């Protein structure tokens, strides 16, 4: 039967739009962090009312991932970082609502494959992130010096 | 209000089709493993392009199950074995893309409440399956002599 579309056949089954996929691509399961361009492109779609909502929800679905998928949670936090600094005000306030999800990720355990502390990058980045969040002074200044 | 038929409602509320239900029943949380009949049924329905997609996703939605459901992950693997061995070629190529889910299952931790680990049953069938999967020569010979 047909062949190379099968990658995109998957996303259709679950009903992911290209915006949901670009987030799913940005938070991939490999190691390469997030591409420099993908972030500003998600920064643009953060203003787009429809896309915006698709983005936020996908990160929350990515933040509450298993112990095994440390990289989803690793990349997700860098994405959430780029939006609160470059994207819309909508982005910051969203995080403030479900702030407990980030505070919980401070303590993430995954030293199982096969002993290496892989889940520290998750802990540290979250702690590093929410530190930037809770303060009001350092937020508004960074945004003014970006746009 | 009603009695035994309420079971079907549970599968209704989540919007499960006949095939989506047959997958969940064969790949249930019992230790009896799948039925030989249920295998060739899902192998046959694998040819049907409508059912074909439901199966893969329901097998995928069951491979990333929690620690507690070790029996789901085991049967799901042994199911994919039958389809890569008997069913439509479409199935095999599906697996080649979501190989990241298969590769990671080589290791899997499950301390078993009573004090055991199976645990390995999940680990081992994965290792044994992908080893069969990765080879191009073993596949093409296996199917031609079965059809």
């Amino acid at each position: 039967m047909s062949k190379q579309f099968v990658r995109s056949a998957k996303n259709l089954v679950k009903g992911y739009s290209s915006t949901q996929v670009l987030v799913r691509n940005a938070t991939s399961n490999d190691n390469h962090q997030v591409s420099k361009d993908s972030l500003i492109e998600l920064a643009e779609k953060s203003y787009d009312s429809a896309d915006f909502f698709e983005i936020m929800d996908m990160l929350d679905k990515r933040l509450n991932d298993k112990g095994k998928y440390w990289r989803h949670i690793a990349k997700a936090l860098t994405v959430i970082d780029y939006l609160i600094r470059f994207g819309s005000e909508n982005c910051v306030l969203w995080c403030r609502e479900n702030l407990y999800i980030i505070k919980t990720l401070k303590e993430f355990r995954h030293e199982d494959d096969e002993g290496i502390d892989q889940g520290q990058i998750v802990r540290v980045k979250a702690k590093e992130l929410t530190a930037l969040l809770s303060d009001d002074e350092r937020l508004n200044e960074e945004r003014n010096m970006n746009i």
